[PDB]
């Protein structure tokens, strides 16, 4: 119900509630006043702000509480609390009274403030956040409890994924004043003409009550009116297409009227671009695209998984400079701010739900109770991002046990849910793990694009690039042979590389070996006609939990965690600026 | 003016204008539409977001521009743009019309939006920022122009200070709807009783127009009413003092009434605590205080000088954990968010204007045209921060040429300005440079506290701790003898230390030598009765410009720039947790 990005309009007052909140790790009664003994920032992960390991490793309920002054609310208006996200679970309280809940730490949700408080001077907002992950949540965790022999139970979450379980309120919290009779949702679809000069637009505006008129004004990038409609349909000539690294955005100003007066107004951006997957190719605007980019992470020093718009722009500027053109929201939906940035900069985005960890240590599909959370995640993501021209593909899961029995039955309705909910019917994919090699895999028949995470030379044939090349070329041909019409994209491939580590003997973990690894990989990729994309793992080093294979987090980044480059960055820029975005390898 | 922190009240609608703005380094006509070819985040430094050195080193005018939808503004209301800061200079435009201007990159200012646009659908806000520094600006820079012989002028700023000239809109920009007749300033003072159990509160509420009644309600930390008055004076009993690392804050809800109806409402926090400098001691609540802490910088990766509240809380939590109690806003006023955080966490703050670089690379005071900027800086800082209980001392300058002729005449009226403007009449100091030995210095007689930046063992007697110890002890005794009743605080002392550098032979730049340097320093400090504080340089590594003494920035941090500790951090925690906050070394 809150998939529309929060705006300041003539009918919508949007206030930011970010800043210092009273904080507590542990139990709390929302009817009681949380003291200011401990405080916390919104938005940010709380973890790296804790000095001790004990508090940084906390699992369970943790509270945010602050008294907010009530703004003027008219009779025909309603006041809601719009969360960008709360990680992972949340129960929201107003004056000690439960007013909303949400499960899933990477999707936005709104909560209605009771009308009986609109004339009060202040309201106390309490946020009960929860970072527990188990077999019912996305992402998947291994939950356990141990008795401290002190009388209390201590919770632990052994992650089923390769990234640190950062938690907290990671995205902006807004106090929204909006009309009771308001615009609920906007869907924008287009059919491009045969000459790509015209477009048949369709605006599906959802309301909660009914209005006499639904007016839509369309403006270009010069803020010039180019179209008007009251019947949810509009034809437009002299269109400017949204292009890769050359974006063009229109704005649809939607106005609803009752008795000839404005009830609510909203502005939704959109881009004109065509997507089609056919004949082992990914077509953008009817031209073959070669994906060049990164698997990423919402990860930065200090803030952790918290929003940092400066980081987004810095990352995307580096992406553009290297000659790259895309990235994947691994392994969870990123902030709306990032998606809007990608729209504005013309960066292709592979959108992904938090479906990572669907893998036992078998009998995975008798153990995974994630169906409910998986369906909601797909519902929320599509509803939130369906209008983004940057979003070009959906991901049902990252490295699930797609070789075990019951896998095909699990994913078929989920792939279908993507196809049913997305009005653009964009391609959906499943990110494949090495254990699910062509013969054993039983799910890749459901998707439109084959996405592979392969580490020949790092995990398999470690430090053995000679035999790694034989192995990767062998399997890529197997995939291409099993699905002759499906395009292939490498979504993950890389090697842990610590800055400063050097050698003349192609030694793993050194900067030179990272260069050698990618050079070999690309030699193989360029020989596969159906391979239409390469996305490295990762853009930058990121935090993980404690595992012997992890040398203080993950170091497969091309850049360090401070966005400083490694040796391999210079090499990628040469390759990526040589290969055009529109690149046909069928010739 | 714009001294008051932006709040959301029933009479004040405050909207955040942060996000993505259309950006351009170079010339621009605000009557024209800035395209979206380049974008930039507010708030952040723009520098580290540029991939190329050329654009990162840009000096001159650079523009932010965005079309903003106008919210509801009633007949008795006005609409202003409230900038937390713009670095360094700014001209503000609304629909191409100049409407505001400010000089100084670290203080807030507001700008009125023309009333004739309150009923317009949208307004275009253009920000013409400028990062030029010279002999008329604070901080001081060495400006120069060189023709590229292409017909164009290339500007260059050679900094007169040891930190990178980060620029941009570093702090939140607010769109504020407020009543035309509003509260524009609130001054809160208090006289503590002899038993420290009661307090006499004085309030000075300033409005731009006449009001019938000023009602002030005071609430404690439990949000309970403890007093109310219409006469701007109030007596309190059973008061709770604001203590070091044990803060207690009261809230003053100020309401102005006209014709028996609410005109405007604002809430200002304050703390009850007493400050006095006497007999070579710094007294907080009539008890001898020992300062333990850091000289800091508003500096993180990516954001540069941009506001990061998470970074503020992370740093202050580390400060608290180590047993420290204070820091200095070197070398410019920090964000209001940081000051308010320090209030909440009971951290002592030495507040500082950007008066750094008053030193010619003699005759400094025949070349410095900084008088006007210096007076404004003091006026703005005091007006903004006077109600902060965390602020315990003002700095008039950092390392000026205080040994040259003309120095005393320059600083005497500036020290006086601090005393005249500050209603609490807090001690003011001058941060002294090593060239100005007790015999040479001619300005320290004006200040209440002697603050010294000394690097015996690093700059003088480099890597010779034996001779360094003699030198620092010798001069410290001279300062104590020249000013027998002035407290001494070491505001800077440290050694560049790159993580990973190790040796058994006390080698500079290694982690061991940093420990050795500080161990020697403290042995000396503990033998000086009048030395009442130690603040290291720096808390964390930070960015500087290019010069041979700088190994990719400054590495004198106890922590790395990513807030990871160095070897010495463990040693400081031992010492700082043994020495209490209230520590009398007169005995
Ligand atoms: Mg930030
Ligand atoms: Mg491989
Ligand atoms: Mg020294
Ligand atoms: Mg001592």
């Amino acid at each position: 119900n809150a998939m529309l990005y929060p705006l300041l309009t003539k009918t919508r007052n949007t206030y930011d509630l970010g800043g210092i909140w009273n904080f507590k790790l542990g139990e709390h009664n929302p009817n009681e006043l949380l003291p200011s003994d401990e405080v916390m920032v919104i938005p940010t992960s709380f973890n790296d702000l804790m000095v001790s390991k004990e508090k940084r490793d906390y699992i369970g309920d943790f509270w945010y509480e602050k008294v907010i002054e009530v703004p003027k609310v008219s009779e025909d208006e309603e006041m809601v609390l719009r969360f960008g996200s709360v990680t992972h679970q949340a129960k929201i309280y107003v004056d000690g009274v439960l007013v909303g809940e949400h499960k899933g730490g990477f999707t936005p949700f709104e909560v209605l403030v009771p009308e009986c408080k609109y004339n009060n001077e202040k309201i106390k907002v309490s946020i009960c956040a929860n970072n527990v992950l188990d077999y019912t949540t996305l992402p998947v965790g291994n939950y356990s409890e141990i008795i401290q022999e002190d009388g209390s139970i201590k919770k632990k979450v052994r992650e089923n994924f390769d990234f640190f379980n950062y938690a907290g309120v990671h995205r902006p919290l807004k106090l929204m004043i909006r009309p009771k009779n308001h615009i609920f949702d906007i869907t924008i679809t287009s059919r491009l003409s045969d000459d790509l000069q015209s477009a048949d637009l369709h605006f599906l505006v959802e309301t909660n009550q009914k209005v006499d008129e639904v007016r839509i004004s369309v403006f270009d990038e010069d803020n010039k009116l180019v179209g008007e409609t009251k019947d949810s349909r509009l034809f437009l000539s002299d269109v400017h297409l949204w292009e890769v690294l050359n974006a063009y955005l229109y704005t649809a100003r939607v106005e609803i009227f009752v008795d000839n007066q404005l009830q609510d107004v909203y502005e939704e951006n959109f881009g004109l671009r065509e997507i089609e997957v056919t004949n082992g190719q990914f077509l953008l605007n009817r031209k073959p695209i070669y994906f060049k980019g990164f698997g990423k992470h919402e990860d930065t020093f200090i803030n952790g998984r918290g929003l940092n718009e400066a980081a987004n722009l810095m990352d995307l500027n580096l992406l553009k400079d290297m000659g790259a053109n895309s990235f994947r929201t691994s392994h969870y939906p990123y902030s709306e701010e990032m998606m809007r940035l990608a729209d504005r900069m013309g960066v292709l985005v592979i959108d992904e739900v938090p479906a990572v960890g669907l893998f036992q240590n078998n009998g995975t599909w008798n153990l995974m109770q994630t169906k409910a959370a998986h369906e909601q995640a797909i519902q929320e993501l599509v509803k939130r991002d369906k209008n983004h021209p940057s979003v070009v593909m959906w991901v049902v899961a990252n490295e699930p046990a797609s070789h075990e029995a019951g896998a095909h039955d699990y994913f078929e309705p989920l792939v279908k849910l993507y196809k049913d909910l997305d009005p653009q019917k964009r391609p959906v994919t499943l990110v494949n793990i090495l254990m699910a090699t062509p013969d054993r895999d039983q799910v890749m028949d459901l998707v439109d694009v084959v996405c592979l995470n392969r580490y020949y030379g790092w995990y398999v044939d470690h430090g053995d690039l000679t035999n790694a090349e034989v192995g990767i070329r062998k399997e890529l041909l197997e995939w291409q042979d099993k699905f002759p019409d499906k395009p292939i994209i490498i979504t993950e491939y890389g090697a842990d590389t610590l800055p400063g580590l050097h050698s003349t003997w192609n030694i793993p973990y050194t900067e030179e070996f990272q260069c050698d690894f990618y050079e070999m990989s690309h030699r193989v990729f360029d020989g596969i006609p159906n391979l239409v994309g390469e996305q490295v793992w990762n853009f930058a080093d990121f935090e993980t939990n404690l595992m012997i294979l992890r040398v203080q987090g993950n170091h497969k980044g091309l850049f360090s965690r401070n966005r400083q480059p490694k040796q391999v960055v210079k090499e990628f820029k040469k390759r990526w600026m040589t290969i055009p975005h529109y690149h046909n390898k069928k010739n």
